[PDB]
């Protein structure tokens, strides 16, 4: 079997991708941020605090014929950014870009942080991490991806973000028409249960390519490529009146500025991020100070490689039993 489903920006800064899944029977179809960081599957629901809903698609269980309560099971996950959700399980069928899997545990929350409610755009998340990571207790749950590994073609997905426009994720084989070159594949650590790998170095601009080990993690849920602070300070000293604010949260600079690209190893390729990937514009509307999509993962403890980085490139999630990723320019 295979799927291929097309995944949108939620607004023009591409700040997260919303892809359309079914669940249930008749299908509820809800829009999901598939999330290559987290391991969970969770909905907002007919069990949201009502308060926390504001404008979402809820998954009602009860009006699915293939709903069952997964008895005593409860789930609570936390973000990067301070958001956080918790809840109950079901099992549901649930059906991504035509691929089905039967029995798949789906979260449903009963409570969501103010940033979830916020957004009225994303209905939940699709996590696609190891199934290591998945907070069910007392019985941890797979990931749709795990669940439907056995029946894909190849156990393989794949992450082709646009630059403020649709992509595409597809299941289970890889579109050979959706990329340019060769991909180059490169090993990956499932010792914290994410998809760790280790970059060969960068770039900034025209710039002479530096030779450095980066370990990190292919991270479809964040927006922005997250590197050390000598990597970063390096791209921003090339934009004149660049700076790290404390009162912004990061590294801004004028919008008058033209970036420059910066580049990324992956074995002995080489994957360019266009400087227009990384202007997430003014930091308040009508400033003419800009966010940039360079910031430094000090404080964080992992480098990320977020949407700023990936969707540069077409990104293979090699879930065979030895897993690996592949880096291709498209
Ligand atoms: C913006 N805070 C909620 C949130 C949204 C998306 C995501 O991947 C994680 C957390």
């Amino acid at each position: 079997s295979t799927g291929s489903a097309t995944t949108t920006p939620i607004d023009s800064l591409d700040d997260a991708y919303i892809t359309p899944v079914q669940i249930g029977t008749p299908a509820q179809t809800l829009n999901l941020d598939f999330d290559t960081g987290s391991s969970d599957l969770w909905v907002f629901s007919s069990e949201t605090t009502a308060s926390e809903v504001d404008g979402q698609t809820i998954y009602t269980p009860s009006k699915s014929t293939t709903a069952k309560l997964l008895s005593g099971a409860t789930w609570s996950i936390s973000y990067g950014d301070g958001s956080s959700s918790s809840g109950d399980v079901y099992t549901d069928t649930v059906s991504v870009g035509g691929l089905t899997v039967t029995g798949q545990a789906v979260e449903s929350a009963k409570k969501v942080s103010s940033s979830f409610t916020e957004d009225s755009t994303i209905d939940g998340l699709l996590g696609l991490a190891f199934s290591t990571l998945n907070t069910v207790s007392p019985t941890q749950q797979k990931t749709f991806f795990d669940n439907a590994k056995a029946s894909l073609d190849s156990p393989v997905f794949t992450a082709d973000l646009g630059y403020h426009a649709p992509g595409t994720y597809n299941f289970g084989f890889i579109d050979t028409t959706a990329y340019t070159g060769s991909i180059t594949y490169t090993a990956v650590s499932t010792k914290q249960g994410f998809w760790e790998w280790t970059s060969t170095g960068y770039a900034v601009g025209s710039g002479t390519f530096k030779s450095t080990s980066i370990d990190g993690i292919a991270d479809t849920g964040t927006t922005l490529l997250y590197l050390p602070a000598t990597v970063v300070s390096a791209y921003w000293a090339q934009v004149s009146g660049a700076k790290s604010s404390s009162s912004v949260g990061g590294y801004v600079f004028p919008c008058s500025a033209t970036l420059p690209s910066f580049t990324f190893g992956v074995g002995s390729a080489r994957i360019v991020i266009p400087g227009d990937y990384i202007d997430f514009g003014p930091i308040s509307t009508g400033s003419s100070s800009c966010f940039g999509g360079i910031q430094s993962s000090a404080g964080i403890g992992i480098n990320i490689f977020g949407d700023v980085a990936l969707k540069a490139a077409f990104v293979v999630f090699n879930g065979a039993t030895t897993p690996t990723l592949g880096f291709a320019s498209k």
